[PDB]
Parts: structure tokens; sequence; C-alpha cells
């Protein structure tokens, strides 16, 4: 078991030292619905996210990931996974303090990332006037910015990719669909519990840091929307890191930008390659053939930011780029 | 283990009968750019560049069109035995075989309406010769330079005299869940089912002519809306009959394009994957036949009653005669 | 000479018995900028329209086109064209009472359509905060709805297509790139004075009416935007007539919807086929073999409205569809 | 005056040391039709090119442009333009030795680029079975590779951009829609004689060479096709330089690759922004503030090739990239 115990990535919490600007980024540009406000946080969801929220913005001294929560495939699976972690000496705590959700098990990845598991999730129902004629779509697509449909995946930065990968595979039942190696060292791993290539990935922190967030990605499902989104970001002064293009690794149409708070956000295009074959061997990418893996087109990922910057960062984004530029 | 939700992995292949085998072959190679991996007797085997096994499509010469069979691959060898046993204990006649190139032990059976279905686990993983391998590691073969190449098989739609009976079989015997359905009063006239995050890999719609065990259509995946636009322009200028599309069905949020291959079978070109069912606990969405506009098409597309809701293969009348008959 | 006297379609005015709803349609869904408000009318422009406005919405008892103005290639061209019309005995009037524009020659088509020619047009300059980093783009693309870039073309419904075609060809110097005939009668003509396949089209009125507007089109330039637009119209209750698909005639990616006031509006995708060849013969389509001409894809153009409904209409859109169904 | 004398870019000839590989590139990947073969040359056309050919591939010791020919808007216009060049002391030669075309005037730009003017051009008619149901389309879109529709534009490298610019403006009547400057020095100019932002561009040669070709571009009109094309080139081992993305300058969706012979070829997506305004002022970009001009997206144009490599090149592409690091 453990194999089919995890259903999908339900939500993530981002910390931001410029909470209002981050909120404006997610509403004005990415068209997310705000469903709740309390204390230091604001809760949002894309029009096709199934629960009250998929994103939580929380004011903080620095940027980074407050947590990421995965929803299990049943309440039985939740008990199973939490039991596995506890039996494995992984410290965890049960709680039930989040709007729109129930009992949740909180724990740390081997590198310090805040992870959570839950089953109890309220099915979001929009106000009558905002319900879509498309029955599988809870809310009508907003008429603001270039609206994302839902959260897509999470990419964690780590001092030890294998340690994190092992935890997801062993305790959560994830399978690694693709990975990148240097010698016999894993510097990148993409993992999934369903037909998606991945919903959680882990890449080596080239600065020697640990427990950082590389990026949180949101789904468009249409390549043209990354083109529309980047033109928007360019004209409305949002820093563009790379893209739009497509990574050979995971066959993902990507667009990386930096929201006002300092976190890296990815806009994801076409779903791409779905893993229908139930027992496909993990594909291992090498340095010798990493060109296509990084980008099918002419896109070039900046060493001074993409492979080195993650949040929280001891240096500001500008300070960082200047330091690793050489 | 008694939990059967994950026993079926996906739709592996389908076989189409055609009274014009060569023209049908040309359709799938010249226009849809599929690779031919085997030839035997009166059949030709093909695969899209991203299909994982030796073939996902088999074209067989026959006096009439229709579906020879459809085979689903399980998630493990154990799942195959469990599903086969469920069917057997349910008094469903079944037969084991190992007849096909590129595959192993297979369980053959028929749906309540007579559709030829199959279950299997043993499948050879297709490996392209060095020269045809893609630099994209999850892609077995390079995308062909012929026509508008489809990536893989996507789903199948079966026409039936009793949708509810077919749905019940997939649900209780194969572990499928029904994501969406359409009812007319208190009668189910359409059901879309799945065992994974796809909205569906197998659908069933009521035969409005009174027939049964027919094939409504076999669908192939592009994943890009623009390719349905490119495809239809190609079909129009190269004399392939177009039924409807490109547009998008509200039901299953699928970008569709329906055309008729030379043999008479309806084939669908599928665009963006659309809406993935991430929520593992979502209730079936039920559409009313009386409030179906959005469900049929988000755009201005119109599905002809003279063919879309009445034509399936094999058909008592040839396509032309069928349309003329049901038009008035 | 003559051929190059008309530069492009500058603007159009739409009459609407539901002016507020019509304005909401163009701003909330089509993301057009409002540049001026005055009495019974509102002025708008797409973010890439060169002048203060390309669309004027005016409150009226019925729907329809108030007018359409074409800009000339020079001031000399304007005098030449106006003189040609006058010499042809076409009644015309000079004026200068519109915001953002100058001297204008007003006249009517052989079928009663209100047309105008002008040269003096102010070049819109957006406030600094709204200027685009793309220098050829006056304003940033709005963050509302699915923003149209600019006006594209006009399609006039007439009781005599050839009569209208002759006016544009002989007096304005337009060429007819494509046409549709039924026996010896022209029932459709698409005319241009530049690289575009057409900026003004004229189709036969099959109801015995005359001087009506079939539709006004706005440019996206991207096929996916018609897909996004129709999904928006569907979920936000705007009546969809046909599309998205592509007409073989003019090779245009189309999407036809009805705005609240009753006028037909087309959302236009890829520019399509540009007429680079300077002396290509007019392509003539036959009504007897028009399938590809109407739609490359599977789109079906409803006779109950597409070939029969135009504004102003004696019957409401609902009554019309019911009647011709 | 001469403002409308030139209609469009009719064709171009590319030299290649690997003629067969270059031919395969344009046929197997870009789906162009071969319409003629003579001596050491092959003639091709996109399915929507109006004449027998838009591209001529000629075997040669080095890469580069054999010539580029523009078609005038009339025979009178040809006489006028040639007259202007001759009166300006520009050496010219009249000839008529090209398949599918008639009398043409051959001359050189101030930097040595081989240019030509002509009016007589045969209208290509495809064999019965290859004619398209779309009447404005001469031949059916091929079922090979990702077929380009037609030639789009040319970009010339020059030791003196202003000199080349003056020639096109003064002698051909072209207008400069956009340009890039550094102080009082023009390092780039985009010119047109019609609604297109440009059909001919000129950029500074940073190596000190002259009369070279930066790139020849072909039209798709669809952004997705550049995405499709780049994936094809990547998996079929064609060197990719930059893109798919969009230049703020000229608002063009670009994809630059190197064909087997060494020439840079651009695949062009959406037509983009059409210059409908007849008297729009030239948009001048500053070299110091050109981020958006180079690319709206995150694309990065490599200095080691994009701004320095042109054909013919004294160094092989490999050696050139190595040299400029
Ligand atoms: O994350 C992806 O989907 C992707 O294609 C990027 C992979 C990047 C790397 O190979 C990488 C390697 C070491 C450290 C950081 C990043
Ligand atoms: O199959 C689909 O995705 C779809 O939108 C079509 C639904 C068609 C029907 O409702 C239907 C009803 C009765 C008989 C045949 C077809
Ligand atoms: O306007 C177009 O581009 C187009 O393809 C529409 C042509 C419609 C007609 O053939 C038509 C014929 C008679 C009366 C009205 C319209
Ligand atoms: O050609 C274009 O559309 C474009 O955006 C490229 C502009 C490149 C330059 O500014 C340039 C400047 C100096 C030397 C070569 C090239
Ligand atoms: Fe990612
Ligand atoms: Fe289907
Ligand atoms: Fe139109
Ligand atoms: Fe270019």
């Amino acid at each position: 078991d453990a194999r089919f115990d995890i259903a999908h990535l339900a939500r993530a919490e981002l910390f931001s030292p410029k909470p209002q600007e981050t909120l404006d980024f997610f509403t004005k540009f990415l068209g997310m619905y705000v469903t709740h406000r309390e204390g230091q946080s604001v809760y949002l969801r894309g029009y096709e996210d199934p629960y009250p929220w998929s994103l939580k913005i929380t004011e903080a001294p620095e940027a980074g990931m407050g947590h990421a929560a995965m929803r299990t495939s049943s309440p039985e699976a939740l008990e199973r996974r939490a039991k596995s972690l506890t039996d494995g000496n992984v410290d965890g705590t049960w709680s039930e303090d989040q709007f729109g959700y129930g009992k949740t098990f909180e724990y740390q990845s081997p590198d310090g990332h805040n992870l959570q598991l839950l089953w109890e999730a309220e099915k979001y129902v929009a106000p009558p006037e905002l319900r879509s004629k498309i029955l599988t779509r809870p809310s009508k697509k907003p008429l603001q910015g270039i609206p994302v449909k839902r959260i897509d995946h999470l990419n964690l930065m780590s001092s030890d990719v294998t340690a994190v990968k092992d935890s997801f595979e062993r305790h959560l039942g994830f399978r690694t669909t693709e990975r990148v190696v240097d010698g016999n060292v894993e510097i990148g791993a993409w993992m999934s519990s369903n037909l998606l290539g991945h919903e959680v990935a882990c890449m080596r922190d080239m600065t020697g840091g640990h427990g950082k967030l590389h990026h949180l990605a949101f789904f468009y499902g249409t390549g043209q929307h990354n083109i529309d989104a980047v033109e928007m970001f360019r004209d409305y002064d949002i820093q563009i890191e790379a893209g739009p293009d497509k990574h050979g690794i995971t066959q993902s149409q990507f667009l990386y930008v930096f929201e006002p708070g300092g976190n890296r956000i990815e806009l994801f295009g076409e779903a791409g390659y779905l893993h229908l074959d139930p027992d496909a061997e993990t594909k291992t990418w090498q340095m010798s053939d990493i060109d296509t893996g990084l980008a099918v087109g002419g896109a070039k990922l900046p060493w001074e930011s993409y492979f080195t910057y993650g949040t929280p960062s001891p240096l500001s984004l500008d300070q960082h780029i200047e330091k690793y530029a050489h």
C-alpha cells in the first residue's frame, strides 16, 4: 500500500514581507478568488480548486513556504500514512485549525520543509451568481487578469534530494517519474502518486542551504496563457526569470516569475505527458544530455537565480543575483 | 486489495474493423502520423509516438466497420486476476488467451450490450530503434514529420441499448467511477467513466436507433487545441468528412473534433487534457437532457442528430444513407 | 492613384436601446478603454487603436450602425475621394463635431448606409502610467475580460450588393478580393484598399430589407482568444451565434455573438491571409459549392439568424429567430 | 510620391555549401514545394506564395544571400524606382533569366547586398489534385513537417545601417516604422512599404564585415507553430539559437535556427501589429532601454551569435561562437 494513499496536492501557504503586494499579484494578475481573511493571512483559490482555498498568504519577516498539504485518497489512508511516519520516528502533530479543512497531521521533511496530510476538506460551493454552467467547474472563470485554474505542483529546494525523495516514497508511497543525476548524486527528483508527472519535486540547493522553497506552480493548461501571462508581467513590472518554453524533463510548459514578496511562482501550460503506463521505469537525465531536459526551445535558465535562489533567502533577490552573477 | 478503485490503469489499445483497410491505414499514417509496428494476416498494428506498448491501434479488414475489441491494462498482475474473477463470479462469460503481438495473457469478455472488451497486464514496453528515440526521455519515439501526429490513444465511446447496464458493469466489476452522466427524465442516456484522474477513458451513450453493441467513436490525443484546428483544415482540404468541431464539450470539458475515417468509423481528435479529477471524493455530476446546451458545446458547435446521436458502427445503413434517413 | 487613397477603417458608431448594457459588454468582456463620455454617447478604443476612439455607443430607439468612418492616406486623398463621390452625384456633407477627429465628409451608400471619410485624426496618447513598454502599442493591454486590440472590419447588409461594391471600388478605390455569386447575382463582396483581405464587406439582405448592419468586428489576432472569449460569453450569458471556426472565404477565424443591444459583433482571430500580390484576380465562390467557404471546420451557420438577421430589425432577435426557424 | 511603389518581398536566393541538406531542411521540416530544378539550383515556394517560387537554393563555397527581389505595385512603379536608382548613380543591370519571372532590375545596397526590383511575375497555379478548396490558397498545405505559408521578411547586416536605410527610403519609398539608436548612431532599422511593420530590416555588423545576411524569415501566422517547429528542430538535431518568444520591436513572434548550410532562418508566428495608421511617427528605441524590445518573455539573445554572426561568415558557425565566447 501507501501507493495509492495520496490523492493530490491540496494547498500551500506562502510567507511574504509585502502581503498586500503579493495578494494583488494573485488577484489582479492571476485572478484567484479570495475566500477568507483572518489574522495575518488571506485565503485564495483558483476557479477550479475543489476546496475553499489552495493558497494562503501570510505576512512574515521573510519569504518562503509556510507549509504544503496533501490530501489522501481516504480517511483510512490518512491514518495509514501518519502511522507510517510516526512508526518511522518522524515527529508529527495533529491539528484542526484551518478554515475549510478538518483534522490534519503536520510533520517535517528530512530537510525541514513543513508538510501536512489531511483527508477532511470542504467541497467549495460558490455563491449562486458565480457558479459555472460547466458542472465540474465550481466557479466561473474570473474576468480579471489571466486566471489560473488551480494549484499544480510544488518544487522544494534541499541540501539532500535523496533524503527527501526517500521520505515521500517510503512514507507516502510516491513514485519518482524522472530525476537528474551528477555522477551518482541525485540533484533533482520529480514525484507523483497519480498520472501527473509530478505534484512534488525536489532539487539540490546549490548555495548549501536547506528547507527552502524553489517554487509553487499554478495551472493554466493552455500554452497560449503563459504567453499572455508573460506579456502581462512584462508590461506591469513583474520580474520575469525564464520562459515561456517547455522543459524536456516532465514535459512542462513553464513560465517563472517573482511575485512582489520574493517567492518564485511558476505558471504551467499544457498538462503535457500523462503517466498512463502503471509500471514505467524512472527516467534518469544526465549532464551529457541535459540541454533538452532544461528547455526544448531556446530558453536559458539563469545560474544566478534559477539553480541558486530559493526562499527564504539570507540575501535579497537583487543581492543574490549580483553575488552569483559571477 | 478488496479496494478496486485502482485496479485498472488505463486504456491500452483498440481494434477497428474496416471494409477499406488500406484507406483506413492511410488515414492513420498519412494524416494522424501513427507508426506501423507490425503486419499480420489481414491486420496492421500501429502506435502513437507516446503510446507505451508496441501498438494501441489494430486495423483489421472486414465486411463491416465497428470495434473488434478494446483492452484495458491493470495496475498489477494481481489486479488482473481479481477483475477477471469478479467478472466470472458475476456470471460473465470469459476466455483467456495470448494471441496478440506485443502483449501477453489476456482475459476476453463482452459488455452487457455485446461490446468486445479485454483485460491484461503483460505488455511489452516499446523501445524505438536508436535513430528514432527522442531526446525527451519520457517520449519513446520522435514525433513523426507526417501529417498532424497524434500522441496516443485517449478514450472510447460505446453506443448501447442500455447505458445503465454498461455503467454498472464497469463500476462493480472493474472498479470504475462515473464522473459525469446525462439523464432524460429518469433514464441515463450517457455515462463517462474513469479509474484515474482523467475525466474518462470509457464512455457509454444510448443508441437512439434501437441497435446495440455498437462503437460510437475511438479518440486519439493531441493535448493541444491548435492541433484540432490544424487537423480539421487538413481533413477538409484532403476530403475527409467532418461531423462536428473543433469546439469543447462542457460535459467532460473535452476539446473535440469528430470525423469519419474511410472505413466508416467515427474518430475523435482530442485537444487539451482539460479538467483533471484531483478531488478523489467528488460526487458524479448529472446533466439534464433538457438543459444541455453548455454540456454539448461551449462554443457555437452543433451536433447533428442525423449522425452524432444516431450513427454508430457497425451501421445497418452506410453513412450517406443513414444521414439522409435520419435527417427528415 | 486612387488605389491607395483610403488607408483603413478608423471607427464605427453603434446604436443601442440598452446603452449601459452595451457599454458593459465592450468594457467588462472586451476590455475596451473608455476615452470620452458625452450626453447620449460613450467613446471607446482597443489598446492598439491609434486614435482616441474606434467605437461610439449611442443611446437610440433601435439598434444598428450610426456610421463608419474610414481614414484616408493623406489630406489630398480626402479631397480626391470626396470629389469623386460628388462628381458621381452622391449627396455629402462636411462636418467637424466629433471628439478626437477633424474635418469629415459624410455621405450614404447606395443602400442607405451612413459612411464617412476623414484625414484629421488625433493620435491617442495614454497617461504615462498606462503606456506600454512596447513602443508601437499606445496603451497597456487591460486586465479586464479578453481585451480586443482594435476595430477590424465592417460587414454591411444590402438590398443590392453590386451597387454598394461599385461605390467602394469606383469612388473610394477599393478592390474586391473575394465574392460569392448565385447564378448571375453577387450576394457577397469583401473589399480592401490595403494588405487585408477586407475591412468592409457587403452581403445580400434576404428579407427584402436595406441599409442594415450585419456586424462589426474587433481584432484579437490570436485564435485561442476566440476560444477564451466564447467560454466567457457562454458562462456570462451572452448569446452565441456561431464559431469559433474559420471561414474559407477571407480565411478568417470567426466568433459571432449578439451584444445586449441586439447588434451582431464578431471577434476576429489570426490576421490570416494577407494579400501581398498587388494584382491578384478576384476569387469568385459559387453558392452551389460553398461548404469550405462558409467554414473549414464543422461549424454550421444558422439560416435563422446569420443569413437573415441584421440591424435595425423590424423584429426583435427572439421574434426573428422564431420566424425564420 | 514613391510611398506605394513597392508591393512586397517576392523572393530570395540562399547560397549553401551543403545544398542537399539545406534543401531537405526546407522540404522535410518546413514543408515547401519544389517547383523547379536547374543547374546547381532548386526553386521552392510556401503553399501560399503567389509566384512559382519565393526561395532559390544555390550550391556555393559559402553561405549567404544570392539576392532578394521585391515586386512593385505596377510596371510604371518599376520604371520609376529603377529611374531613381540610376539617376542616383546606383549601378544597375536589367535581366530576365529567372524561371517564373520576367524583366528585373538588379543592383546593390550601399553595403553590397544584392537587391532586385521586378513587376512581371507568373501566378502559380498548382496541378488539379493539389489545388486548395480555399480559393485564396493556390496549393494545399503539405502533410510534411510544419509547413510555412510563404516568405515573410529579410534582415540584412550592414557596416552602415543608416546608408542602407536612406537607400530604401529615398529610392524605394519605404518608411522606417521602428529603429534602435545609441546616441546619434542607428544600429537597427525596420522598414516597410505596406501594412506590415517591415519586410526588410537592417542591423549593425558588430564584426566589421559588410553586405551580409542576418536572416531570412518565413511565415506561419500561428504562435503554436513556432512551438511545434522548435520541438521538431530539437529532436531532429537542428541548431536552435533563440525563441520561441516575441520581440517588443516589431512585435514579432520569433524562432531563430541555423539551417545545415549555415544561414540563420527565422520562423515567424502571428502577423502581430499591423500599421494601419498612415502617418505614424517612427518609433525609436534606445539601446540603453531595450529589454522589452529584445524579448517580451524571458528569452535571451546570445551575443556570441545573434548580434555577431551573419552570412557569409569568415569563420565557421562553431568557430565564430567559440571566438566571441
Ligand atoms: O524543475 C524542472 O521541471 C526542471 O526541468 C528543472 C530542472 C533543473 C535542474 O536540473 C537542477 C539541478 C541542480 C540544482 C537545481 C536545479
Ligand atoms: O460524449 C460527450 O462528451 C458528449 O458531450 C456527448 C453527449 C451526447 C449525448 O448526450 C447523447 C445522448 C443520447 C444518445 C447519444 C448521445
Ligand atoms: O463574411 C464572411 O466572411 C463569410 O464567410 C460569410 C458569407 C455569408 C454568405 O454567403 C451570405 C449569403 C447571402 C446572404 C447573407 C450572407
Ligand atoms: O530584429 C529584431 O526584430 C530584433 O528585435 C533585434 C534587434 C537587435 C539589435 O538591437 C542589434 C543591435 C546591433 C547589432 C545587431 C543587432
Ligand atoms: Fe515546476
Ligand atoms: Fe469522446
Ligand atoms: Fe466578418
Ligand atoms: Fe526577423
